[PDB]
């Protein structure tokens, strides 16, 4: 199985997942001085008011908390796309140390972690039919630093220990995701794929210009998960991110200049 290993990280991927190598991969790094400013782009819209939260889970990889998508209850519009993108579920991908962590790079800058707020395109019924369009997702990526503590991540924070191992779940209700954003929605935006196999192509990324901060005893806690399950010999789930991908034909717009 797929994973982060020496033996099973990133670089091996290509083997079982052929488009590893394909022409809109990501996280790719991100060169302010190329990027274009683009007036036409219209302002994010967020509707997070009416979120419901349901439960948290350790999946072998990451911790994601997941939302009910049912209905139009927490979406995404605006900026780049066209359409309306349900919330489903949001993870993070941080390092061992607080120099690294995040996929995706400004200016070849690491940031201790990166929170992805996964949306599926409401046009084509639900997620698994939305992974099958080139735009069916929108990931709505922000940075961590590492500094003061972020209020509204503690939750997530102290429901950690109940998670420990792979295969683990908690119930995770009544949480509200607006307070993981910054206060700034200026944003580039590149055609994409998933970070992690099976690295479909189908997500427009919004990268948040402005990070959040974050506690070095948050951050500490996530290195305490395991990527084993119980009863397996222990691994810290630490450096679960992949390197910056070639962009190839692709030209990465800024709302802002
Ligand atoms: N068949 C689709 C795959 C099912 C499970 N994976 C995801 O849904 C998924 C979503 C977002 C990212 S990321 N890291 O780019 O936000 C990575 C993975
Ligand atoms: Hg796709
Ligand atoms: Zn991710």
């Amino acid at each position: 199985h797929w994973g982060y290993g020496k033996h099973n990280g990133p670089e091996h991927w290509h083997k079982d997942f052929p488009i590893a190598k394909g022409e809109r991969q990501s996280p790719v790094d991100i060169d302010t001085h190329t990027a274009k400013y683009d007036p036409s782009l219209k302002p994010l819209s967020v509707s997070y008011d009416q979120a419901t939260s349901l439960r948290i889970l350790n999946n072998g990889h990451a911790f994601n908390v997941e939302f009910d998508d049912s209905q139009d209850k927490a979406v995404l519009k605006g900026g780049p796309l066209d359409g309306t993108y349900r919330l489903i579920q949001f993870h993070f991908h941080w390092g061992s140390l607080d120099g690294q962590g995040s996929e995706h790079t400004v200016d070849k800058k690491k940031y201790a972690a990166e929170l992805h707020l996964v949306h599926w395109n409401t046009k084509y019924g639900d997620f698994g039919k939305a992974v099958q369009q080139p735009d069916g997702l929108a990931v709505l990526g922000i940075f961590l630093k590492v500094g003061s503590a972020k209020p509204g991540l503690q939750k997530v924070v102290d429901v950690l220990d109940s998670i420990k191992t792979k295969g683990k779940s908690a119930d995770f209700t009544n949480f509200d995701p607006r307070g993981l954003l910054p206060e700034s929605l200026d944003y580039w935006t590149y055609p994409g794929s998933l970070t992690t196999p099976p690295l479909l192509e189908c997500v427009t990324w919004i990268v948040l210009k402005e990070p959040i901060s974050v506690s070095s005893e948050q951050v500490l806690k996530f290195r305490k998960l395991n990527f084993n399950g119980e009863g397996e010999p222990e691994e810290l789930m630490v450096d679960n991110w992949r390197p910056a991908q070639p962009l190839k034909n692709r030209q990465i717009k800024a709302s802002f200049k």
